[PDB]
């Protein structure tokens, strides 16, 4: 067969997959996937037949109900979504190499003669709020607005939900939570505020950070009330105390949080449309939003009439060309992001009249696994790992900010460093088992062996750990002044993860006020237009603190959802 449909049509009718009229049920291909499931079983059940020791196409960390058509198209060869970050040994029938080729919003100007057509038609739907983007902000905003009584349509341009949010690992910052107090941590919203302002070099908009710190405990409560487990509280860089909340044992905060929001959305029957890209915010003749034109991958262009559009589209850290224009030093770097985190949501906010701010501050995460091409959480260092260079020496306060950590690693020989930890660190953070599973955490029972495996002087490495452990014992890092020394690295085996900075987060984005309203260049609110999450600028100034983005998208998404419901 040349394609999956052709393969099946040797012994099946078209309506084995299609509706009776043959029309695609919708852009999520809900009906069609239901047919794949009716014969092949759920994803879990498919997974059983495709196990590999350390990976499985059908049993991934992606939350929500991942459609089969996310990777298996019927009438054309299709791409494996995991190939956008990994290079696992897959043999998907009818596959084609991963290649993201999505027109920019500007390029879709080529469809004027179909967009105009769409805009002249009746709206496909009429609701109160359209939320664009199914990351943490979008889901929060959809839920929020629905809880407030608004009818929402939540759209997602990828075949899968979660954006970058589902990849999040280290934690969601919040101060003065019950979760913290359960752990004997003392903190305060003013402390979180102060950490964030200095972490962002005082570029941050103070009123936005006030929302961020003051709403954080509320955001953690809200999530917890929805089913989230944010009881593990870890240390992230640039933080005075542990406040990065995450699931018990130190599991990824992101997949979990997005999973909860998704289940909550499903429970509220929120209309969630996959393969549906927001293209252009529609304004009436008085300049308030009147809807949004979207491009359904299978239904084409259509618009939704709504009083409020909440842009929750994430950042542009995967778009290296845009990143390079704003920060020429990040050009050619690998990104930790999902494939569609390319800034099309900012273009949509900009075409609507939203002004942008702080675009030039683009965060590189210091520790992208060299081997794996994926983010290794800062929580690894927060929980006690150290960084060592090829020379086998520490060279930086590993819990400093992402900007200082990146520059320090890039100044090491080979422009990469090694996270070094033991079984005590491993065991304190379950997320580290995911890296051992990826094959990116080589291990050995001695640092000499470990260094010889990775090309780190073993004897230097061994002295470095012994030196580090002493400092942990004495309670002060006089070498690099790492202010939190949670654990000696002397339990069980030792592990090394080769790391180098990757593009990660765009701290710049659409200008919003404390009600998450998008402002134009003359600082005027554009009625009905809201922005939440990484698509906004001003929250994190020049350097976002680890944990603050997940705090931010829940806080701002919830807030946008409420404000929009209310605005109506
Ligand atoms: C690998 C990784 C791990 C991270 N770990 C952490 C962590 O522990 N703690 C932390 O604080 N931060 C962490 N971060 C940062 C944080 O996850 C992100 O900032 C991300 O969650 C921002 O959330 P968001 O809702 O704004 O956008 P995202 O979650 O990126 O979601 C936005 C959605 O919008 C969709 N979209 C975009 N444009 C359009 C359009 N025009 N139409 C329709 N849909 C559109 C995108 O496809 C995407 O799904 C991590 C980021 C990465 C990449
Ligand atoms: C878009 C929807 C579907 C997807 C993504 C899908 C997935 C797949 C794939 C990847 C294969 C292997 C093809 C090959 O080896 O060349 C396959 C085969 C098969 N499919 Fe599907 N399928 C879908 C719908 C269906 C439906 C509706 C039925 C039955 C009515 C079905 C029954 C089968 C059978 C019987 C086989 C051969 C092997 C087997 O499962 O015993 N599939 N399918
Ligand atoms: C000869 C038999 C079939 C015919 C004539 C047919 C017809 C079509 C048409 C016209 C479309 C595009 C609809 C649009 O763009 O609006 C489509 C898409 C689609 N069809 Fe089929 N179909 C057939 C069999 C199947 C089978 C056997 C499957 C799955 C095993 C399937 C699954 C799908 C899916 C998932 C889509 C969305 C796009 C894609 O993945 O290619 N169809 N089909
Ligand atoms: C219930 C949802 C899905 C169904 C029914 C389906 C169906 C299938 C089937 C029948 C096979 C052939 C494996 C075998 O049985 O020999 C397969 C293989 C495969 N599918 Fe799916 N699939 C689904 C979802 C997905 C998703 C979401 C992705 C990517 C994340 C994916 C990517 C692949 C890959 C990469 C292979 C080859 C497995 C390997 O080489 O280990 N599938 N799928
Ligand atoms: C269905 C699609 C995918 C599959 C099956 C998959 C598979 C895996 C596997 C097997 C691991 C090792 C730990 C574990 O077992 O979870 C892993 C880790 C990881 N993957 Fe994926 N991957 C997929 C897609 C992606 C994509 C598209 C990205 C980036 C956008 C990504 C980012 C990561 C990261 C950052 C890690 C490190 C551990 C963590 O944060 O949990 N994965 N993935
Ligand atoms: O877990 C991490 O390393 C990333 C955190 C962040 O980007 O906030
Ligand atoms: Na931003």
């Amino acid at each position: 067969a040349d394609n999956l449909a052709e393969f099946h049509v040797q012994n099946q009718e078209c309506d084995s997959c299609h509706t009776p009229d043959g029309e695609l049920s919708n852009d999520s291909l809900t009906y069609e996937n239901t047919q794949c499931v009716s014969c092949h079983g759920t994803l879990a059940e498919v997974a059983e037949t495709t196990k590999h020791e350390h990976y499985n196409a059908h049993a991934s960390h992606f939350p929500g109900e991942v459609a089969c058509t996310s990777c298996h198209s019927a009438h054309e060869k299709s791409m494996v979504y995991c190939d956008s970050c990994h290079s696992f040994d897959f043999n998907m029938p009818y596959a084609k190499k991963w290649l993201r080729d999505e027109p920019t919003i500007a390029e879709l100007a080529k469809d004027k003669s179909e967009r105009q057509a769409a805009l002249a038609s009746a709206p496909h739907d009429t609701v109160d709020v359209v939320v664009v983007g199914s990351g943490g902000a979008g889901f929060s905003a959809a839920i929020s607005a629905t809880d407030s009584g608004a009818k929402v349509i939540l759209i997602e341009k990828e075949p899968v939900i979660g954006g970058n949010a589902k990849l999040a690992a280290g934690g969601m910052n919040a101060a003065w939570t019950d979760q913290q107090k359960a752990k004997k941590i003392t903190d305060s919203p003013e402390l979180m505020f102060e950490d964030t302002m200095k972490g962002g070099q005082n570029i941050n908009d103070p009123a936005l950070v006030k929302v961020l710190s003051s709403h954080s405990k509320d955001s953690v409560d809200w999530m917890t009330a929805m089913g989230a487990d944010l009881t593990d509280v870890g240390m992230m860089g640039g933080a005075s105390v542990n406040r990065a909340h995450r699931p018990t044992g130190g599991a990824g905060v992101g997949a979990h949080v997005v999973q909860v929001l998704y289940d909550n959305a499903v429970k509220r029957n929120i209309d969630l449309r996959m393969n549906t890209r927001g293209i252009e915010v529609l304004k009436d003749d008085k300049g308030t939003v009147k809807g949004i034109l979207v491009k359904g991958m299978y239904k084409g262009y259509y618009w939704v009439k709504a009083d409020a559009v909440i842009l929750a589209t994430g950042g542009f850290a995967k778009n290296n060309e845009r990143v390079a224009k704003l920060d020429p030093s990040l050009k050619g770097f690998i990104s930790t992001n999902q494939p569609g985190a390319v800034g099309d949501g900012l273009d949509v906010a900009e075409n609507a009249g939203g002004a942008l701010k702080d675009m030039q501050y683009i965060q590189a995460h210091p520790t992208l696994s060299v081997k794996g091409g994926v983010m290794v959480t800062e929580a690894v260092r927060g929980n006690g790992a150290i960084l060592v260079n090829r020379e086998g020496k520490r060279f930086v306060n590993e819990i400093t900010t992402a900007d200082k950590a990146s520059a320090a690693i890039l100044a090491q020989t080979g422009k990469s460093a090694y996270l070094i930890f033991d079984d005590s660190v491993r065991k304190s953070l379950s997320k580290i088992d995911k890296y051992i599973g990826l094959g990116v955490a080589p291990t050995a029972d001695s640092l000499v062996k470990l260094g010889k495996m990775e090309g780190i002087d073993g004897k230097a490495l061994t002295e470095t750990v012994a030196r580090y452990n002493s400092l942990v014992s004495s309670g002060k890092d006089t070498d690099f002044e790492r202010p939190n020394l949670p654990r000696a690295l002397n339990e069980g085996n030792y592990y090394a993860i080769e790391v180098t900075p990757g593009v990660h987060h765009t701290m710049g984005g659409v200008m919003i006020d404390t009600k998450a309203e998008v402002m134009n260049a003359k600082k005027q609110v554009i009625p009905g237009l809201y922005g939440a999450g990484e698509v906004t600028g001003g929250v994190h100034g020049a350097n976002r603190l680890g944990g603050n983005a997940i705090s931010d998208i829940i806080t701002f998404g919830r807030l946008a959802g409420e404000e929009a419901a209310k605005y109506s």
